């Protein structure tokens, strides 16, 4: 676990998480169980929940959640880095301090406009309700990644996780990286988290599916895969398998794909099998499931475990993060 | 005879940069024919080797705006068709006011004070094409420009209103508006399934926007993936039509109509619970094809005709788009 040794790259969003209560969901008429796109009836509300003194901040963020759950699990200080794009605001500097406190040293492009993304978190019982504001986390340039003192952290990085939102934000530095990989022995990991399915994104997914050593993704997504690139087959270990198999680029030589399918068991193909491993629960047993599951995965894959290892450190994360208001941890693990 | 204003867009306006390019061009940039790539940053030394070439055309683009302008030049009524969209204060957001005026759209765009206008180069040989998509400032509409007298105007005097599902990425809250707006003034509002969402923020999104959908247009891979999102099994896109066709229904609102092109195959239909299906009829000696259909539809709906002239025009509009350089037209139309 070396200086920098796990890298990621993706969209930063200032999770604002809080109880509520019936009153202040009938305010802003917003479900549990559902996430939606903030609208401008839903930005005064991010005062309210600041108004709480029972708020929590966390550097949210699919990736950036994974990487935290990455640094919590190995625990060695410096371990993990992170880059994305932020505003010029409170919520910037909030979320520079909640990094700095899960132990992630992250390397910000701050935007000279966009105010910083943000994301409230309500919570009841175990149910959420999620308003996200995109807005500073979706314009991310290469011309960041390409400053020294930013490439640095590709340059140390052993392991290099990008969502395949980033896609839609900045192509360029996806594929930077990725051929990066290839040509310096470095492993190059992404998930199948493609909201947005036009023709323009899936030629950019196209380029970058060779650099992949592992490809993560959920039961939903690659049922999607398949049906748009033609290939008829349902069952999610032959669908895994197709991952697997995809083109390869000359720097690689094998590819793992990982298909979470929630309760049901996670599905592993390598070397053109296919293995199962059933959901093992934590004693007297959503939101954010996916995201811890590969940041546990990552911190065995950075230990140079096995495969089983990092399957059963993904679901352990993963069931720790979904028994907690958001994408939050203990102080300590308690895994092996 | 159509009247003042009838027909209006809002979207992603792009200007696109189209000219016949060689070998040596594509080579240079390195980019492949039939492919979609994104442009993080406009490359200038290819936009302005473009710009000094042999028959280079600027063109108000944009999937929507496309639509508009086939509509404005199908109808040949002037001042009959409007659009809103996102531009920046530079030389190409005024050649987008230029080409929009020349086509006949009244055209009310939102200046951004930082972000350059969204431009996309059309590089054509043959048949084929490869786009080069700059968005930046397309995808920095604000509702407050729409809720300025000056542009809901466009709004109170259009009878039909015609907005992209992509648009639900840049602005939810002014096609909310406009789509409640037309439920409550008797204005039939009109969509597409373009770019289908795969996340719960987008997801959510869509689904509080199609109850107050008249009209939903859409292509084979659209509507299959749309299909599997939503759990439907169903692979025969008759059948996925009208599942369309009955979503729930928003307060007033009768009935919905969902058309599904399948590029050489028959335009499928769906209304009051049956489904039709419309042959492709070819001009003498026969991309953009999409958004030129949904331009000849909408000018025969202004025209309050029959679903079959709607679908007729249709596909004559995309048949004479298909054959010309990116989606430009002639001077007047041959369809009566
Ligand atoms: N109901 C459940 N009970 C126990 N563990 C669960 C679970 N649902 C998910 N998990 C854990 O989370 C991992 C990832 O689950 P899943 O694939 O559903 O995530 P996701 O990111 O797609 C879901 P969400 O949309 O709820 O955030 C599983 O491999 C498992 O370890
Ligand atoms: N090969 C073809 N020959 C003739 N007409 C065609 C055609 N492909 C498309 N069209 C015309 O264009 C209409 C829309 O086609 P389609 O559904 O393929 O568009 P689209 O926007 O999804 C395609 P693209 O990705 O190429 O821009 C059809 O209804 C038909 O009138």
């Amino acid at each position: 676990a070396s200086e920098g040794v796990l890298l990621g790259m993706g969209n930063p969003l200032l999770d604002i998480s809080a109880v509520v209560d019936d009153a202040f969901l009938t305010k802003y008429d917003i479900k549990l169980n559902n996430a939606i796109l903030a609208e401008e009836k839903h930005l005064p509300m991010y005062d309210e929940l600041a108004s709480k003194s029972n708020v929590e901040y966390i550097a949210g963020g699919a990736t950036q959640n994974s990487i935290r759950v990455a640094q919590w699990m190995l625990q060695t200080p410096g371990a993990t880095s992170y880059m994305g794009c932020i505003g010029k605001d409170k919520f910037g500097e909030e979320m520079k301090k909640n990094a700095q406190a899960a132990g992630v040293t992250a390397h910000y492009y701050e935007d000279e406009t966009a105010p910083t993304g943000t994301c409230a978190v309500c919570v009841v019982g175990g149910e959420r309700s999620l308003i996200a504001n995109l807005s500073a986390a979706n314009c991310y340039k290469s011309e960041h990644l390409k400053r020294p003192e930013n490439w640095a952290l590709v340059e140390k990085a052993k392991y290099i996780y990008i969502a395949g939102f980033f896609l839609t934000v900045s192509p360029d530095s996806i594929q930077l990286v990725a051929e990066h990989a290839a040509a310096n022995n470095k492993v190059f990991l992404m998930n199948l988290s493609a909201p947005f399915i036009c023709e323009f994104f899936r030629d950019a997914q196209e380029k970058v599916l060779p650099y992949a050593d592992y490809i993560f993704g959920n039961e939903t997504e690659a049922k999607i895969f398949a049906k748009v690139r033609g290939w008829e087959t349902e069952n999610i270990e032959e669908i895994a398998l197709k991952i697997s198999q995809l083109p390869l680029a000359s720097g690689k030589q094998k590819r793992i794909a990982v298909i979470t399918q929630g309760a049901d068991p996670v599905v592993v193909a390598e070397d053109g099998k296919v293995k199962t491993f059933p959901v093992i629960l934590l004693p007297k047993e959503t939101n954010g499931a996916g995201d811890a599951f590969v940041g546990g995965f990552l911190s065995q894959l950075v230990l140079g475990k096995g495969i089983e290892d990092c399957v059963r450190a993904g679901c352990y994360a993963a069931n720790v993060i979904i028994q907690r208001p958001g994408c939050t941890y203990p102080e300590k693990p308690d895994f092996n």
